[PDB]
DNA sequence: CGGGTACTCAG
DNA sequence: CGGGTACTCAG
């Protein structure tokens, strides 16, 4: 039983793991006022040492990997764009702006948040957030846009994919869960999960296609929801601090959840729907990543850092031996 | 017709003029994060050149002069204390703490705001502000406290004196005007000047004993009030920006008023009760002072300066040829 | 996207 | 004294 916490860089965010390359990648936006653009770090799965540092014109935040084409996709939040990088060589394949509009007092260009790649059809799904969000469907072949699934709602940040079942889910700040047919990119349905009049922001969603379950986090409630991907019925409400990121682990039938303010990572037993362990990870745990065999959990951890009183220390990645 | 604006120091506040010494004194608290204590500057009445700089252990804010004893009295706001300085030599005679309690989560030691000296009886009246203000009556002879007129109200900042009529007035944040017999230091009455349900903060009050009038400023209304010192009847409501400091000028039967945000100084004609002229004085005019013959007006002017983003420039004193 | 941090001789 | 500034990969 080990826990290795190692420093990597400033502005740590999401990661992506690759069995083929036997590597983990970390997206970092670097220093906010001192750096222009950012860096995607290739880290050793065991020692967490940086084995490669990829410099990017645009700051990378969200990440995902297409295991078939061994291509990493990074969301460039502050530049409303997405980046493609070849995992094998670390070369920037190219970028595609998802919203060129200029920020004014009457316009908020949508910004990418989460990314999911359908290995089977080499498609990249990107959630574009704003007052009225969307879901850009990008072609991983030429890096050009195919279409923009409209009306996903307010701050529709969450995004999960069932490649085989051709179902693409997304959660939002309207307390909705939205199911989408990937075959025609059309919304099949949307249900308001809870109805206790309270405010709910379902930031993220991870799937367990095997049982057609979906683990959804809440940033405004102290409970992670487990939903039936077929009818949106609540299958369980796990008690935990307000959640952020969530990742389901088929190999151990359990889900990990990051609690930003709490500075904790929760281990939910997907059989009993009970928090069986809590990893203490201050200051602000951010994203999660799993080794191909689901034996190792990777957590990115951000330093306390106001955007007026920036952190002088680099963020860390915590490798946990599950 | 001239207007001379000259730099003096950081943290400018109140002034005091002396016919005998033919000088103006400016109280400055100096730099907020860089300086401990402050400086009282002796300035030439014409050129505004600093002819003497008095260093003080405690930062001076409010000021007043006892023309009989040629003694300057300075309120040390942040140290709940008052300072006596000999105008002739510039020597610090001594200090008297007006509230030694220590700042905690349940205690706000009262802080001196305004000061007035009764030349006839060598007494110094000091308004001590807080949730429930008071008025310290200090003995200008030994610098020891005589008593503390209690219950002046919430933020009873204003303070004026009719030495001959043994009447001491004070205004507060409860919209009250309070009359006090200096003979027994007892409150004779208190009236809520306006009754329009609106919030009123009568920050300052200057008197025209000759006609038993009182010019009172309002920091929450765009109108300076003129009151009858005998019955608190509104004698006039002059239209002007929200006011701060106010000074009546017997010699020209007019009153000057400082409008902090407005960056203006208003000249109110005390015969017609009309603003007959407005001196443009940005950024933040603070206090007023008059030459013994009421021919010259002196305004202290503070630079824009947040207490997190301090001003790099020193404040100015504007000498106006009325 | 639309309203809570610390300030204060400010009101 | 007791509630409005600018932040934002935050919720």
């Amino acid at each position: 039983e080990e826990m290795l916490r190692k420093a990597v860089g400033k502005g740590a965010y999401e990661m992506a793991y690759s069995q083929q390359e036997n590597a983990l990648w970390l997206a970092t936006s670097q220093s906010r006022k001192l750096d222009k653009g950012g860096v995607v770090y290739r880290l050793d799965p065991v020692t967490l040492e940086v084995t490669q540092a990829i410099h990017n014109d645009l700051k990378p935040f969200g990440a995902t990997i297409n295991n078939t084409t061994q291509t990493l996709w990074f969301g460039n939040t502050v530049n409303s764009a997405v980046t493609a990088i070849d995992a094998k060589t670390g070369e920037v394949k190219g970028r595609l702006v998802l919203d060129d509009r200029k920020r004014t007092e009457e316009v908020r260009p949508l910004q990418p948040r989460e990314l999911v790649a359908d290995d089977a059809t080499n498609t990249v799904y990107i959630s574009g957030i704003g007052k009225e969000s969307v879901i850009w469907v990008v072609d991983g072949g030429n890096i050009k846009l195919k279409t923009a699934i409209q009306n996903t709602g307010k701050m529709s940040t969450g995004l999960a994919l069932d490649s085989e079942g051709k179902r693409l889910y997304t959660t939002n700040a309207d307390g909705e869960l939205i199911t989408i047919d990937t075959a025609d990119n059309k919304i099949l349905s949307r249900k308001k999960l809870l109805d206790d009049g309270k405010e709910h922001f379902f930031i993220n969603i991870s799937l367990d296609t095997a049982r057609q379950r979906a683990f959804i986090t809440d940033s405004k409630a102290a409970e992670v929801l487990v939903v039936d991907t077929r009818n949106g019925n609540i299958l369980a409400k796990v008690a935990a601090p307000e959640s952020l990121a969530v990742l389901f682990n088929p190999a151990r039938n359990e889900a990990y959840v990051t609690h930003r303010q709490a500075g904790k990572v929760s281990v939910i037993d997907a059989k009993s729907y009970k928090v069986v362990k809590t990893f203490d990870t201050p200051t602000h745990p951010n994203s999660l990543a799993l080794s191909a065999d689901g034996k190792t959990l990777y957590v990115s951890v951000k330093q306390k850092s106001t955007k007026q009183q920036e952190a002088t220390q680099p963020d860390d990645v915590i490798r946990i031996a599950l």
